[PDB]
C-alpha cells in the first residue's frame, strides 16, 4: 502493499 | 499492489 | 495490481 | 491490472 | 488489462 | 484488453 | 481486444 | 478484436 | 475482426 | 473480417 | 487482413 | 490483422 | 494484432 | 496484441 | 500483450 | 503483459 | 505484468 | 508483477 | 512483487 | 514482496 | 507493508 | 517482504 | 509494516 | 520481514 | 514494526 | 522480522 | 517493534 | 524479532 | 480458444 | 478456435 | 480460454 | 478455425 | 480462463 | 478453415 | 482464472 | 483466483 | 484468492 | 486470500 | 488472510 | 489475519 | 492477528 | 494478537 | 505461540 | 505461531 | 505459521 | 502459512 | 502458502 | 502458493 | 502457483 | 501457473 | 501457464 | 500457454 | 499456445 | 499458435 | 499457426 | 498458416 | 511447540 | 511447530 | 513446521 | 513447510 | 513447501 | 514447491 | 514448482 | 514449471 | 515451462 | 515451451 | 514453443 | 515454433 | 514456423 | 513458414  |  |  |  |  |  |  |  |  |  | 477506412 | 482507421 | 487508429 | 492510439 | 498509447 | 503509456 | 508509465 | 515508473 | 519507482 | 525506491 |  | 529503499 |  | 533501508 |  | 539499517 |  | 542497526 | 461451445 | 461447435 | 462454454 | 463444425 | 462458464 | 462442415 | 462462473 | 464466483 | 465470492 | 467472501 | 469478511 | 472481519 | 474486529 | 478489538 | 484447541 | 485445531 | 486442520 | 487440512 | 488437502 | 490436491 | 492435482 | 492433472 | 494432461 | 496432451 | 497430442 | 500432432 | 502431421 | 504433411 | 497426542 | 500424532 | 503423522 | 505422512 | 508422501 | 511423492 | 514423482 | 516423472 | 518425461 | 521426451 | 522428442 | 525431430 | 527435421 | 529437411 500500500503506498500512499 | 496499491498505489494512491 | 490497481493504480488510481 | 487495472489502470483508473 | 482494463484501461477506465 | 478493456479500453474504455 | 475490447475498445468500447 | 472488437470496435464498438 | 468485428466493427459495430 | 465483419463490418456491419 | 482487415483494415477499413471508415 | 485488423487496423482500423476510424 | 488489432491495432486501431482512434 | 492489442495496440491502440487512441 | 495490451500496450496502449492514451 | 498490460502496459501502458499513460 | 502491469508495467505502467504514467 | 505490477511495477510502475510514477 | 509489488515493486515501484516513485 | 513489495520492494519500493522512494 | 504501508508506507505513508 | 516488505523492503523499501527510503 | 508501517513506514510513517 | 520489514526490512527498510532509511 | 513500526518506523517512525 | 523488523530489522532497519537506520 | 518501534523505532522512534 | 527486532533487529536494528541503529 | 479451445473447445469453445455455444 | 480449436474444434468451435455451434 | 479453454473450454469457454455459452 | 480448426474443425469449425455448424 | 479455464472453463469459464456464463 | 481446416474442415470446416456444414 | 480458474472455473470462473457467471 | 481459483473457482471466482459472481 | 481462493474461492473469492462477489 | 482464502475464500474472501463480499 | 484466512476467510477475510466484508 | 485468521477470520479478519469488518 | 485471530479473529481482529473492526 | 489474540482476539484484538477496536 | 503455541496455541492448540484440542 | 503454530497453531492446531485437531 | 503452521496451522492445521486434522 | 503451512495451512494443511489432512 | 503452501496449503494441501491429501 | 504450492496447493496441491492429493 | 504450482498447483497439481495428482 | 504450472497445473498438472497427472 | 505451463499445463498438463499426462 | 504450453498445454501438452502426452 | 505451444500445444502439442504426441 | 504451435500445434503439432506427432 | 504452425501446424505439422508428421 | 504454416500446415505441412510430411 | 511439540503436538505429540 | 512438530506435529506428530 | 513439520507434519508427520 | 514439510509434509511427510 | 516440501510435499513427499 | 516440490512435490515428490 | 518441481514436479517430481 | 518442471515436469519430469 | 519444461517437459521432460 | 520447452518439449523434450 | 521448442518441440524436439 | 521450432520444430526438430 | 521452422521445420527442420 | 521455412521448411528445410
Amino acid at each position: 502493499x500500500y503506498s500512499p
